């Protein structure tokens, strides 16, 4: 019975989890030529917990589901400038897409794989630091435009862990 | 009878109005001392508008008032690092300071004055397309920390072209 609230509050370390274990995925899949970024590899992580539960099997999950979404995501990033400015502006744009047509968990596995996607691109282009950012746009843009509340109403976060 | 809501909608556009005339101002009272942000002179504004006006009386009162919170946000952030991150934590906890044993309008007007400094700073270390990251900062602060909520409860954001 996660509340609105707490599965807001939830979202940060849901998405610190995906982030640090879908990067450990690519550079297992990759190796070499996985894209480089430290700041997902240092991030503050509490493996055994919950959350971390939850975005891990995320992680694990969108590797197979979030494939397509990904590669555009990739594509249509390319043209990005690293301020904080387009940042948001690129972000705020692609997750209200993400949802027009309603929530439902495939496409939170694609707003996490694009917040994702979003943070390794600016890091590449010289933007350090902006990996809370992307975080904070992320868990606000869950709480205002309702996904929590979806998320809450589903049984929360750890609803996630059957996927 | 402003909502919550609307009060936490309209910051945004008062935070820029302060912003820029609290900019005009100290180009005024300093000339060719005062500190360049072009930022700060080409932001989206609406100056005949409600909050306009509100930004811009916040601005000119601010002037006489909020002269001891600044000198200090001046000689604080000389210390902050040109990171999105450090910015944050920065901004939240002074922020959070300010508010701790309550709101006032001075610690609103304050609040606006530690988000002009730290935008100005930032900037002049080589961050930009900050701003509109800071005027975030300030909207959803004043948001989740109710201080949207006391000033609705004062009449809104409108209540202020009276002080
Ligand atoms: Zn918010």
């Amino acid at each position: 019975s996660a509340s609105e609230e707490q599965v807001a509050q939830d979202t940060e370390e849901v998405f610190r989890s995906y982030v640090f274990y879908r990067h450990q995925q690519e550079q297992e899949a990759e190796g070499v030529a996985a894209p480089a970024d430290p700041e997902m590899v240092t991030l503050p992580l509490q493996p055994s917990s919950t959350m971390g539960q939850v975005g891990r099997q995320l992680a694990i999950i969108g590797d197979d589901i979030n494939r397509r979404y990904d590669s555009e995501f990739q594509t249509m990033l390319q043209h990005l400038q690293p301020t904080a400015e387009n940042a948001y502006e690129y972000f705020t744009k692609i997750a209200t897409s993400l949802f027009e047509s309603g929530i439902n968990w495939g496409r939170v596995v694609a707003l996490l794989g694009f917040g994702y996607r979003l943070a390794l691109h600016v890091y590449q282009h010289g933007l350090t630091g902006f990996l809370g950012q992307v975080t904070r746009f992320v868990v606000d843009f869950m709480l205002h435009h309702c996904i929590a509340r979806w998320i809450a109403q589903r049984g929360g976060w750890v609803a996630a862990l059957n996927l």
